[PDB]
């Protein structure tokens, strides 16, 4: 678990894994991520534009095949300092 | 968040900390199945895939989470 540092209003992007077959997942804090006006999921990416400080919090993508199902995690603390 | 490795076959339990538990897996909602039972502050799934892998995370505000690996290693 590696940290992020995003200044406030940046974008945070986050890039899950290749895995041929492999639908990629996100969650926040246990809680799941889907896509809206300040979201978009594509391909292994996940990007936020606007960061807000209660957008900090631990991500995590799920790369999740049939056969199996790998997972990674990102701290993301969004501050000025 | 916690480590929580298990061997393939054997029983997959975690166990909440700090009510009642509603539990999530990949931001899934988990109910009780055939291989899924759910007491107390408790989580348990047997007979445990490699799909069985993922991140779990259980919340009654405040919530507690888990990255579960399913290996033989």
């Amino acid at each position: 678990p590696e940290a992020y540092v995003v200044a406030p209003g940046e974008s945070l992007e986050l890039q899950c894994m290749l895995k041929d077959a492999a639908v990629i997942s996100w969650t926040k804090d246990g809680v799941h991520l889907g896509p809206n006006n300040r979201t978009v999921l594509i391909g292994e990416y996940l990007q936020i534009k606007g960061a807000t400080p209660r957008d900090s919090g631990l991500y995590a993508c799920t790369a999740a095949r049939t056969v199996d199902s790998e997972t990674w995690i990102f701290m993301v603390n969004v501050t000025d300092a």
